[PDB]
């Protein structure tokens, strides 16, 4: 794996100097073996030394052994052991500069850490995920360029699988060599004592030169053994030890100066600090990390093998990288199957489709031609990807506390939709200046705390437009209303406020609006109902309810409306009803619950087309006989207020569908409720009956399901609604 | 692999000699470590002339060891300096020259330039893209993409680099300095080689004989392997020169494909001028083959074709045809909404007279539109422009109508004035005022033939173009914002409007310039500020207006005015909330179709009675008591649409009629229904929707008859 790893000025020209290095070693060993022969003869003529100071020859008269043996004691006991042991010592030299070079290659502590970063290393230019990584007024509305270069092409389960695994392992390799330095404190180590090993050797063999002769005076003391006492001697390898020597000292040179080098760079730079800064500056990817470890050494190592590497693994380690991936292979899995899995509806059915646990946004939501609903719920980065076209009908969108960032160019889609919109938010500014921008939002629902402040802004510049605005809705203190809601208010059908920090005069609002077919006051701490409220000639429905409303002596002027057709008064604290509602007539709905009302003047009975009452959790033990002259009564709760056993009027009616009885006093329900034949429910709880009607089998519609008894005996009608179930 | 970019007449020539030049270090190293000798001898005669010539023996009584001794001196310090050192001067440069030549190979930045464009030209070279590409099975798209890609990246990496061939040159020029000066050293120094020297040593003292004759035991052996060595050498030095001769008298920095360009199918190739043309020639140099192959495979218009292969192997006819639907004014409605380009065999579809684009970028339409026969009408919706076929005539006899679709200024085209015989024309977008101004300049000011004009858009003040094009116009729309009602000066150029409509503009009162317009016949103002009908008094005066549409407004009161109509064939009076009609409206007896619903009226008038040929009557969401029995008397009644009302029963009577097509029963609390109602031949479960059965007799029996 070396060569993945290779350093241009560490390994590259440190294997070839040591391969020559080795060889000199060699060569000169060899001859320095056999070829040394130190040739040595005696003289005569000797005055101090060297004897000098002077044809048929000479005839020294010596044995041929003999001078064998003074060449042995010449060699022996003389000078110049630099050149008789040369060749060991460039041999000794060059293993010190090998071995040092490679402790950290094939030595486990170091070459672990090796591994895992040359796995990272083998798989930055392979995993096509990578490749495709490096393929590359306003008011936060544009975002075209990511929607066409994302091609929204697929990984197909294959660049998915191997990027996601990847991520995991170039996370954990990471944090495990992240955790030191041993391979950064190895190179510099190493990079020292290659210095200092130069130094001291050309010091040493520049100097031990001088050793190195053509001959040398032989003065041993051997003269009582072989007659002469000086000897003249020759050593012919000495010219080409001077020549090696000079050759070796020269290589170790070339060493020397590309190990400066080598030490030059490790310290003119920090080395440990390592981040691609190159990528920033070139790419679109300005996600890039920094760590000070080993790993960042590494990296900052193969940095100046290639620069390719380091454009490959730093998209590949990038949290958009990571995001993309995560999209796409959302998609992947996330597909129609997935999709029809969650395709609910509840009332008002439309096709829904909620996506709560996702991460973002998937694609193959928008291949659901079939509905109308999308629920998008604390989803981040949602842009809406313009691939919405092959939708038909999206009549309700839900940004329930997602994300403001919707910026892809479909509004002309959008525009044609949207009957209705919901935003849930906690934030102030998470609501996007987008909803104005729609025209055809007829519905919208607003959810979260805004100050006054807040109010006026988000929705002078985030709503104000929406001229078909119709119904709103807002569930926020409100202790403002900004003038956009007045204004929108004269073509506005319904509005409805919705909040326990409501505090405020609503009359201008109200005098302005004069329409409000709808109008909820719901949890809003009021006592007093506003009188202009009373204005609203085409009011239609009103409903006040968790208030601290404490009476309906107020309600006198309502016959200055028409049609109400509906008023809802459940809890609050109504104790008691006057005889004003008995001039309410034009009434198809009344509501007293939990208002702990004591009385009701006959009163109700004024209202022949009531049709629907609730009488629940009054202090009232009393049921008046207006319920005899409401003869089109189809739903009526007689619950939790004590009453006695009831009387007779209860069936003086015709239909009572719905016949709610509970948590009173009824030994026993009058038996002539059942030929009423219109019964749909019965309702007999808490109320200790003895026991049941058996004249209930008159009516069609009392299967076991509207049977709501404790006792279900005492009868012979239990298989006949058995049967009919 | 590395030998696909090993240069012809360089490299295998550079191995060879390098081989051979060690091989004559290796031999004569050895050589002269082991029998270099120097037998070398004294002599008796004049040494003034190295011991002239002026049997028994000469006797020379010297020693053998002293002999090694005068052999050794001779040696050490006289002749042969060459060829002592000659196989170690071989192994120098050899080695020099061998390391030389490698040099660019292992090299720090050399190293993954080669590897890439290896690789590349290897994947170009057995792409079986390259092969179509000389002129996909959804999987050699794919491919070839990602060696476009690679190939563009590698390409614009390469690009900056200058490392290849500055190196290369360096390198052949230190092999040609190093040639020279080898043969300066090797051919002089020859001289030196001798088998008979002279040995004349300072060693009396040791040896009695100054002067000594010698021979050298291996002068021939030397003076053949220098000469031998010498030839190698040179050469090798003829390939270095032919090196600096190729790569100076030829640029080599730049690199063009002329050559194969007027061979094969692309034209759009550039001109290369890096260390990537350099590396090019190189191969040219190798085989040519992979210049074309790889050419042939790098090109913009390969790319093109690849893509819209892989567009016309996905969207086949059979795709195509199977995804073609229809839903009003049909013409085959064939919808393309998320292509990267369009298929040719969308063309194939002769009879094709719809085609519907969006997101689509890039659209060109090539001209091979002459395929097909009708192709009346054309949607552009959000898609791109950059249609420029020269085609004309062929979409002037078709594409009576058009629809454009914008979100920006400038993506508008101008293929509009072009195209004479436009008939329709629907224009949706971004506006400004002066923004479409000069755009419906451009757009429309040529087109006469015009007749039909819709545009949805933030507008503002309606334009003259418009209006002086409109002298010619037969239908009129606008719609989604409030416009300056220039109708003083509008209207009457325009003065044919035979259909007008107006929606969702700020209109609050009605503007006084239609009321002349004999001609209009067709009136629509819907979702406007309008609350009144004040106005339509003298409007009504002209004859002919047979169709009034004020509903989705807030027109609480109806005023007796609306008698003075008599021609009339269209009532809408829709979510007003009036509270009352006047018996005023069956003054139009042909008015067939009447809209009251979403309104507060509780009652009806007796003005139903007075229409024989009503037949579409809407009476929803009013609170409308029990029906009035002039409900049942006219002729017709085909639709009766009741609802969110009041009714017990509806009469009997009304299904005596037997021309009901329809009964609406939703809302309204029937108690029940009668009898006669299922003998009308068309009420038999035909649209029927009512809550419960009602307590009549044949509902099983019109469900099974239908």
């Amino acid at each position: 794996p070396a060569y993945r790893i290779l350093k241009p000025w560490w390994d590259v020209f440190t294997d070839y100097i040591s391969i020559v290095m080795l060889m000199i070693a060699v060569f000169g060993g060899t001859l320095q073996v056999t070829q040394d022969k130190m040739i040595c003869l005696p003289c005569k003529w000797v005055t101090k030394d060297s004897c000098n100071d002077s044809p048929t020859g000479i005839k020294y008269d010596l044995d041929r052994h003999q001078y064998n043996y003074v060449d042995a004691v010449c060699y022996e006991n003389r000078l110049h052991w630099f050149a008789k042991y040369f060749p060991y010592l460039v041999l000794l030299h060059t293993l010190i500069f090998l071995a040092c070079s490679n402790f950290w290659f094939k030595f486990p502590r170091t070459s672990s850490k090796l591994e895992h970063f040359v796995s990272i290393l083998l798989k930055c230019f392979d995993s096509p995920w990578t490749t495709r990584a490096l393929s590359e007024r306003t008011k936060s509305r544009i975002e075209q360029g990511i929607v066409d270069r994302s091609e929204t092409g697929v990984l197909d389960k294959k660049e998915g699988e191997q990027a996601k695994a990847l991520f995991e392992k170039v996370k954990k390799f990471r944090t495990h060599v992240e955790e030191g330095d041993i391979v950064y404190r190895l190179y510099m180590r190493q990079t020292i004592i290659k210095v200092i090993k130069f130094i001291l050797i050309i010091c040493y063999t520049v100097y031990y030169v001088h050793n190195i002769k053509f001959d040398v005076d032989c003065t041993v003391d051997i003269e009582s053994l072989t007659g002469y006492r000086t000897y003249r001697c020759a050593h012919p390898l000495a010219t080409l030890f001077k020549i090696l020597a000079s050759f070796y000292i020269s290589l170790v040179i070339f060493y020397g100066l590309i190990c400066m080098y080598t030490l030059w760079w490790m310290l003119r730079r920090s080395l440990k600090k390592y981040s691609f800064e190159s990528i920033r500056e070139e790419s679109s990817y300005s996600d890039i990390p920094d760590v000070k470890n080993d790993f960042a050494f590494m990296l900052h190592l193969i940095d100046q093998y290639d620069p390719l590497y380091s454009k490959r693994f730093a998209v590949f380690l990038s949290e958009v990288s990571e995001n993309k991936l995560r999209q796409l292979n959302l998609n992947n899995e996330w597909t129609l199957d997935k999709l029809r899995q969650r395709l609910t509806k509840n009332a008002q059915d439309k096709l829904e489709l909620h996506l709560f646990m996702l991460s973002g946004i998937p694609d193959t939501v928008f291949d659901l031609v079939e509905l109308e609903v999308l629920k998008l719920e604390l989803i981040p980065d949602v842009t809406i990807p313009p691939s919405i076209a092959q939708l038909t009908g999206l009549k309700e969108l839900w940004l329930y506390h997602t994300a403001a960032k919707i910026e892809a160019p479909a509004l002309a889609f959008l525009r044609e939709n949207l009957r209705a919109l919901h935003i849930k938010f906690t934030d102030i500014k998470e609501i996007p200046l987008w909803i104005y921008s729609l025209k055809t939002l007829e519905e919208l629902h607003l959810t979260g705390n805004l100050s006054a402040e807040n109010n006026r802004y988000i929705v002078i510049d985030g709503l104000r437009e929406l001229k078909r605005l119709k119904v709103l809705r807002l569930k926020s203190n409100l202790s403002k209303l900004p003038q956009v809601v007045t204004d929108v208010g004269v073509h506005l059908q319904k509005l409805s406020i919705n909040n326990e920090g409501t505090k405020l005069i609503v009359l201008n609002s109200l005098k302005k609006m004069a329409n409000l077919t709808e109008l909820e006051l719901i949890r809003c701490d009021l006592e007093r109902i506003p009188h202009s409220i009373f204005s609203l000639h085409n009011l239609q429905e009103i409903d006040l309810k968790d208030n601290n409303l404490k009476t309906i002596e107020e309600i006198i002027s309502f016959q200055h409306l028409h049609r109400l057709t509906c008023l809802k008064l459940w809890y609050n604290h109504i104790a008691y009803i006057p005889i004003q509602i008995g001039n309410l007539t034009n009434l198809e709905r009344l509501y007293l619950n939990r208002n702990k009302i004591e009385k009701i003047p006959t009163q109700l009975f004024y209202c022949r087309k009531l049709r629907y009452l609730d009488l629940s959790h009054n202090n009232l033990t009393f049921l008046p006989a207006d319920i005899g002259l409401l003869q089109n009564l189809q739903n009526l709760a007689i619950t939790a207020n004590r009453i006695e056993t009831l009387p007779p009027e209860l069936f003086q009616c015709r239909k009572l569908r719905a016949l709610h009885l509970g948590n009173n006093v009824l030994q026993s329900l009058p038996s002539r409720v059942g030929e009423l034949t219109n019964l749909t429910q019965i309702e007999l709880r808490g109320n200790r009956l003895e026991c049941l009607p058996v004249e209930l089998g008159e009516c069609p519609l009392l299967k076991r399901s509207g049977l709501v008894v404790e006792e279900d005996l005492f009868n012979t009608l239990p298989p006949e609604v058995k049967e009919r179930l």
